[PDB]
Formats: C-alpha cells, sequence, structure tokens
C-alpha cells in the first residue's frame, strides 16, 4: 500500500519548499495531497507563483490520517499555519498517532504555536531560530536536516531536496530515496 | 530599470525547474512573466503540480522583448516547447537580438528543434544528451551549468538553483547573485 502525504498550502508559502517535496515525494511513489488551508482556490505563494491545490484542507482532513504531514515555510505561510485551528487539530492527531511531522524554514514555528513535539531537537532557517526557541521548548540544531522523535525539520529552500529525500527515506526506505535521488543531478 | 524574464510554461514542464528559477529571479528583483504556452489556463506539470500562469504566451509576446527567455525541462514539457511555432518565433527573435536564452534538463532539446544557437557548448540532463547531440550541432558539456555565446544550459532539478543564480548573475551581476544566494541555505 502506498504511503500518503498531506502538504498544507497557505497564502505566502515558499513555493520552492512546497513544490520540491511534492514532486520528489511523487517520484518516490507517495500519494501526495496538496491541501489548501483557505479552501479549494488557487494559492498565491511568497514569490507570487500561484498553485492550485488538489483539495481544500477541510476535505483532505476527511481522507486522513496520513503517513506524513508537511509544513512548508515562507514566513507569511508559516504564520497562517500557526494561526489555524484546523492545522492545530491535524498536527495533534498526527502526534497522538506517532506519525511523521515534517517542517521547513519558518514552517517549524507552527509546531511551537500548536505546542507540538516539545523537547525535540529541531532546526529552522537561521532567521527563524529566535522565534522557534522562545521558551526553550526545543533543542536547536544547525544540521541541514534534523530528525528527533516524530519531528523532521530543515532549514531553507536550499535544503529542500535533502528534506524531501529524508521524508522519502522515512516512508519508503533508503534504497527508494537513493533511486529517486540519482536522476535529479544533485551535488 | 529592472531586467525582465519570460518563462515559458507548457504541459508536462518539470515544476521544480519552473518554480526555482521563477522564485530566485524574483528574489533578484527581476520582473518575471510565467507565460502559458497553451493559453491563460492553469498548467499541469510533470508531477501534477498545477500552476496558474501570469499570462498566455500570446499576450506575453506582445510585451517583449525580454532580457532572458527561460525554457524549463520535463521531457513532455520540452517536447511541447519543441513543437511550438510560437516558441520558435520567440527564440529566433531573442537570438537575433543577442539576448540570453536559458534552458534546463531536456529544455535544451527545444533549441535543437528550433535551430537555435548551433555551435554552442551545451549541457542537458544525461538522458537528453543523445537527443540534443543528434547531428553534432552543439558541443556537449558535463558541467552543471554551461554558458556559451547566447546560450545558458543546465542539467536537472538538482542544478536548478545553480542555473537560476547563473541567470541572475548574467542579468544583475555577481554581487546580487551572491546576496540572493546566502539566505537560501544552499550547500
Ligand atoms: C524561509 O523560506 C522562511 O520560511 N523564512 C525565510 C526567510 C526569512 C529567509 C529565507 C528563507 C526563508
Ligand atoms: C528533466 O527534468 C528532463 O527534462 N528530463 C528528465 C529526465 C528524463 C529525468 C530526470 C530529470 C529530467
Ligand atoms: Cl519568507
Ligand atoms: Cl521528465
Amino acid at each position: 500500500a502506498s504511503k500518503r502525504a498531506l502538504v498544507i498550502l497557505a497564502k505566502g508559502a515558499e513555493e520552492m519548499e512546497t513544490v520540491i517535496p511534492v514532486d520528489v515525494m511523487r517520484r518516490a511513489g507517495i500519494k501526495v495531497t496538496v491541501a489548501g488551508l483557505a479552501g479549494k482556490d488557487p494559492v498565491q505563494c511568497s514569490r507570487d507563483v500561484v498553485i492550485c491545490p488538489d483539495a481544500s484542507l477541510e476535505d483532505a482532513k476527511k481522507e486522513g490520517p496520513y503517513d506524513v504531514v508537511v509544513l512548508p515555510g515562507g514566513n507569511l505561510g508559516a504564520q497562517n499555519l500557526s494561526e489555524s485551528a484546523a492545522v492545530k487539530e491535524i498536527l495533534k492527531e498526527q502526534e497522538n498517532r506517532k506519525g511523521l511531522i515534517a517542517a521547513i524554514c519558518a514552517g517549524p514555528t507552527a509546531l511551537l504555536a500548536h505546542e507540538i513535539g516539545f523537547g525535540s531537537k529541531v532546526t529552522t532557517h537561521p532567521l527563524a531560530k529566535d522565534k522557534m526557541m522562545n521558551g526553550g521548548h526545543y533543542t536547536y540544531s544547525e544540521n541541514r536536516v534534523e530528525k528527533d522523535g516524530l519531528i523532521l525539520t530543515s532549514r531553507g529552500p536550499g535544503t529542500s531536496f535533502e528534506f524531501a529525500l529524508a521524508i522519502v527515506e522515512a516512508l519508503n526506505g533508503k534504497e527508494v530515496a537513493a533511486q529517486v535521488k540519482a536522476p535529479l543531478v544533485l551535488k
């Protein structure tokens, strides 16, 4: 049975941090749902790329749970995720069931907002560190990708391939990740 | 005056190779037009990410010329670009005016199709080499990014940041490219 990923797409999401994981996960044979926070309508990302979601979050929630819940960054996207009671509910559920939660750049700050994964070692974008560390609820890491307990985090657009491949490894194993990686022409 | 980029978006385009250059160029202050080959409607990319173009190609052509014309890859996207008389016209015009032409992965095969830049040193995805080299009209390179005469080429999703930053350097200079690069958290 194929693994399933939920990628939550909010206004102001970093479009690279959205598309790279979506695409790489699909290359891995993961069934990915790009779910619009606001509804079914197209989403204006941080650098004005407009992406049509596969479904509203409301509807995608009905088809859960998922093997991974993915939170892109972009400061304003992460802020929208942080303010959402629907996101809170999804993440709490995922945490309760011991499922993978993945977040990149400023995305991990939504974990703080929703009180998810306290005590975990995490990374963020350098510019998001102080926000993430308010209260000392996590242990900070400068690794490009970090993973502790349920929580997989990464730093920025430039770590998005590494982040995506870590998700692939967690869901489908090291061999599939390596097979997906090779045709990408990564460094 | 800001530099201007035309990114031609066809069905089957590799969405990473589309979004990374769009986003990075916008970070550089370049005015980017994502132009839909088929018209104004949303475009289903290779891994099913759906992107709404800024304009149809028909309309974007009217606002040219541009400082760079960018051809994403994705085999089926590149094939659609290769078959298009409108693309032929745009590239011929850009070549005639000694403007930058940039293409990635299988994207450079559209240059072959349209007889653009013969004699240039080029790279492609490894799997697109034999197509690109049919007739020996170009000189092949294994560099991650290659640039010769008017023609800037690159290899794959994993070289997209390098490709984008090369475009930024060509248009806006080395210092802007470096400033845009730093916050990305590239290796
Ligand atoms: C991330 O994409 C993000 O979420 N925030 C941020 C900043 C402030 C700079 C560069 C990259 C990013
Ligand atoms: C490129 O994106 C492309 O245009 N073609 C291709 C192939 C065949 C494999 C991996 C990446 C790419
Ligand atoms: Cl941001
Ligand atoms: Cl392809």
